[PDB]
């Protein structure tokens, strides 16, 4: 397949990572930071559509759902949810609006209330080696779910796509150029090095990470994450 050109659509951003996966890209100022992308996954598997997390808010996460029925129309089969803030999780109820089953950490579960979210309907649990239990991930498909441990944030999930060389970090993996890790407040300290290799365990032969607020790297962005990790 060639490559298409990065769709405009809405308020929103599509750019193709392979045949059956797309990056969903969102935006909100934040009071000193200016416009702020936010970026999640759309994956295309047989007959139906996995979705990687929502936009900023509900009505960017129902543009999407709209971009999927014209670019696509498929039925969106389910979402996850790497992990409670307001760029992950803003767009919940346009989901649970749409009838898409949603799922996240059991943990990330716990905390959306709090942070004035809306959770959701599914939590999922994880063998001591961070593979998702799969009695707790129905049918996930090619969508491949592993929690680290505490990270960045003590819920940070991350996922792979089998039958491609992506693999989505989240929170836990900055920019192979990141001056620094940013907001340590929920952080694990002592544990995120340690996360951060996990997950590039986890997933040895992805090729492309994808970061929450920049450009896909490679894997690049995770040794540069463990190290700036290791300072702490």
């Amino acid at each position: 397949y060639m490559e298409t050109g990065d769709q405009r659509f809405g308020d929103l951003v599509f750019r193709q990572l392979a045949p059956n996966v797309w990056q969903h890209t969102s935006y909100l100022d934040m009071p000193g930071f200016g416009a702020v992308a936010s970026n999640g996954l759309i994956v295309r598997d047989g007959g139906r559509v996995l979705v990687v997390d929502t936009a900023w808010t509900d009505d960017q996460t129902a543009q999407i759902l709209n971009w999927i029925k014209q670019e696509i129309n498929l039925p969106v089969a389910l979402a996850v949810v790497t992990h409670a803030h307001q760029d992950k999780m803003g767009g919940m109820d346009a989901l649970h609006a749409a009838g898409i089953a949603t799922y996240a950490n059991a943990l990330s579960n716990q905390l959306a209330p709090q942070e004035g979210m809306v959770a959701a309907q599914h939590s999922l649990t994880f063998a001591a080696n961070g593979w998702v239990e799969p009695a707790t991930a129905p049918n996930f498909g090619p969508l491949k779910v592993f929690y680290p441990g505490p990270g960045h944030t003590s819920d940070n999930i991350t996922v792979g796509i089998d039958g491609t060389d992506i693999a989505f970090g989240g929170c836990l993996i900055k920019d192979s150029k990141a001056k620094s890790l940013g907001n340590l407040g929920d952080a694990d300290t002592e544990h995120y090095a340690a996360s951060a290799r996990a997950f590039g365990a986890a997933f040895p032969k992805a090729s492309m990470i994808v970061m929450s607020h920049s450009a896909p790297d490679s894997r690049a962005a995770i040794t540069h994450t463990a190290r700036m990790a290791d300072k702490l």
